[PDB]
């Protein structure tokens, strides 16, 4: 029932959050976790995605689930982004791309005559026992948070 196996060490990686604290995936044991990776703070698309998740947060709560957004922007950038948009969930500053690589969301594109890496917008649903049970890759923003919520309700 796992669609992705993560390195065991992934669950103990210290994840720097907006607000200056740290978490790990293991610390979320016991409830559902949505982890949504996005390429960059404060862009039109990535802002829309975060606001879409933020608007549905009471429905996610009803399943006791929690949301984490992830990019490689700094904690300061995340703090600004969260404050300006009013997000009520944390953002991981995955500055070294450790979590991104664990979930295999760093993808290469041959453009400008060279190989360019970047975060591919992707989302994962992690069970209360830490299994990755559903994955969405190369995500288009429109309708995405709704679809993730629907899938959560179906799994939970
Ligand atoms: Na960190
Ligand atoms: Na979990």
């Amino acid at each position: 029932d796992a669609v992705l196996e993560l390195p065991a060490a992934t669950f103990d990686l210290p994840l720097s959050l907006s607000g200056g604290t740290q978490t790990t995936l293991r610390a979320h044991a016991g409830h559902w976790l949505v982890i949504y990776f996005y390429p960059k703070d404060s862009t039109p698309g990535c802002t829309t995605e975060g606001l879409d998740f933020n608007a549905l947060l009471p429905e996610f709560d009803k399943a006791g689930a929690k949301i984490l957004g992830v990019s490689r922007d700094s904690v300061k950038s995340h703090d600004n982004f969260c404050a300006k948009q009013g997000f009520a969930f944390p953002l991981v500053s995955d500055g070294d791309e450790a979590l991104c690589r664990a979930f295999d969301v760093i993808k290469e594109k041959n453009m400008y005559g060279k190989q360019v890496l970047g975060i591919e917008r992707s989302t994962f649903l992690l069970s209360p026992e830490g299994q990755v049970v559903q994955a969405w890759r190369k995500v288009k923003v429109a309708g995405h948070a709704d679809a993730v919520l629907a899938a959560l309700k179906a799994h939970a």
